[PDB]
């Protein structure tokens, strides 16, 4: 597993990434305290995950550079890259908790529930997306990729701004939501909010790395990816309810939270009227009673069963995609991203 | 008065600014949705303060650059950049008015209280931020100065966060803060949250406009523009106080949030014994009676006074700064700054 083989020399890069993101401003004594909250916010929100988006800019990098190509310097901007992907992430986490109202987040209290914290996060989060920018400067700057990461960045964050905001459109507190989860809103929503970001993103930093900048080349990796994107988000959605928090290291909230689910949109094609009202006045409230009542009903539609009959389907359809789209890059590139996600 | 005369075309660009940030993605039906939250947002976020920053960079503009070079593209792309510079502020203040449990902004009640709004705003602030590269892009892609733009964006923001951190480090909710409260710390609270990019970066970005890179000539209107900044955070923290609600468009929570305000370091300057005991036993608590006491404690103190001393010896030393460091720049540059700041 190609992922396993990069991992430690990808996470042992983390110290240096703290110690480049905190020795830039040695200068600047003033900003001691500044930089030593920056210090425990990286080390809170940016590491103990899975680490898959920030390995994929790597495993790609190692796999689209001819190897003479890759010299010390230009593996550590390959890691450096990754580092930034994660850091979006981490800056995306820190705030969906407070917005989900969330408990826990990588097997710990989420950042902003931390006594002391609070909405300070919406600055701590802020700051993680700012050290993106420092970072690709301090590594990239005299590259002739520079602009265009700069620029692939800034986008996924729009893209995934937008996708937040239907997110969080189609699911109003305290209102029956139920005919906005239809499945044409639902791809919409996870295309924007999860795959520009999680599976474009760090293909296409990689891809840049590589002197690959055809708008042809983006867009046959992006047909992939996206897909993979709306498959991994419906697999979230299933796990917030059915996974194991003990594995996934969070709570769900998507009921209480009223949300446009996957499982929402499947569980409304099949109910019968009696079911749908069931639905209705359980659905989107705080009340355990009220959340275990929608989860009974799920289970009474087969919705596990449904998810790994649609898992199996998606996984060929993104092989099918792959066998069409691939070319001219390697195919290991995307087949070790789905061999990470399906299983 | 340059501003007023510059104030009507610009404030009229924002119509276009909304159009091109909405139908930059008629391509797309799919986000309608997100694209209407989005305008939302900026037609109550990003209107109805003075834009003295955004309009900045359209009078430095007009003074750098030859009138000959003074094309309907380039003034348009200056009108953009001003707007950018006001955007990055509707992000910030959406963002810092939840931070701060604020009432009001700009004569209404806070985005974020709006119902229906609450945290939300996180996401609506972020959207905000994203406008600005994309308008970087849409208008100013192909000009030698693109770059130095997206980074003078970028790094402005970082510092900002930065000066941010400290201003929350610097008041813990529910602490007596008071040994925090030095003048050498509130200097460099106010350095980095404000001074930065409301002052240095609409005029250095008009700078760049003019093609003026140099590395000197940017320290030089430094020097300047970060003193007047320091200044400006000054005057915001007396009328947090004691500015008229009715003309500063915002009621104040600084002595309520326990801040580090230029008012609370002047008070312990000057405090006795007996009066830094009512100080701390007053300050950083939501109760009125207590915050009335505090007021009354800084009246006794006559900082009103005091305040108006420091504008007149700011405002000098301010104007022997524009002597020392404006040339080779039109010293009109900073006089017409400093005119729209004193008063
Ligand atoms: O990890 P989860 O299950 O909480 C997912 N988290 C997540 C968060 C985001 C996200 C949330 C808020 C964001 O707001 C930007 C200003 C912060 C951006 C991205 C995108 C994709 N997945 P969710 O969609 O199920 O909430
Ligand atoms: O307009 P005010 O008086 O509320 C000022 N507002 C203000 C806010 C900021 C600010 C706040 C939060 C920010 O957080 C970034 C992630 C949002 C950034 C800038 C900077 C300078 N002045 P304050 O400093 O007195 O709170
Ligand atoms: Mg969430
Ligand atoms: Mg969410
Ligand atoms: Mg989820
Ligand atoms: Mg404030
Ligand atoms: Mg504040
Ligand atoms: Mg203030």
């Amino acid at each position: 597993d190609v992922y396993a083989q990069e991992k430690q020399d990808f996470v042992q890069h983390f110290s240096q990434i703290v110690r480049v993101l905190t020795e830039d401003e040695m200068g600047h004594p003033e900003i001691g305290d500044a930089i030593a909250r920056l210090k425990e916010v990286l080390e809170y929100n940016a590491i103990g995950g899975k680490y898959n988006r920030g390995l994929t800019v790597v495993v790609a990098f190692r796999e689209l550079v001819e190897p003479r190509k890759q010299d010390a310097d230009s593996l550590q901007r390959a890691w450096t890259v990754g580092w930034c992907v994660e850091l979006l992430q981490a800056f995306f986490l820190v705030a969906d908790d407070i917005m989900d109202s969330s408990l826990t987040r990588r097997g710990q209290i989420c950042w902003y529930q931390k006594p002391g914290v609070g909405l300070d996060a919406i600055n701590d989060a802020n700051l993680l997306e700012a050290c993106i920018y420092r970072l690709l400067k301090l590594y990239c700057r005299e590259q002739p990729y520079y602009l265009n990461l700069i620029e692939l960045f800034l986008q996924s964050s729009y893209q995934t701004e937008i996708g937040q905001t239907l997110d969080l459109l189609t699911a109003p507190q305290g209102n029956v939501d139920l005919v906005r989860f239809t499945e044409k809103r639902y791809k919409s929503i996870v295309k924007y909010k999860t795959a520009f970001y999680s599976f474009y993103l760090p293909i296409a930093a990689a891809m840049y790395m590589a002197g690959i900048d055809g708008e042809k080349e983006h867009a046959n990796a992006k047909k992939i990816l996206l897909e993979m994107g709306e498959f991994f988000q419906i697999q979230d959605d299933y796990l917030d309810l059915f996974g194991d928090p003990s594995v996934t290291g969070k709570i769900g909230t998507d009921i209480q939270d009223n949300k446009c689910s996957w499982l929402v949109v499947q569980c409304l094609q099949r109910a019968t009227p009696e079911q749908y009202q069931i639905l209705k006045e359980n659905y989107g409230q705080k009340e355990a009673e009220k959340v275990a009542r929608v989860k009974a009903l799920y289970e009474e539609l087969d919705l596990p069963a449904v998810f790994l009959q649609y898992e199996e389907d998606s996984y060929s359809h993104i092989m099918a995609l792959i066998e069409q789209y691939a070319a001219p890059l390697p195919p290991a590139v995307f087949l070790g991203l789905a061999r990470k996600i399906y299983k």
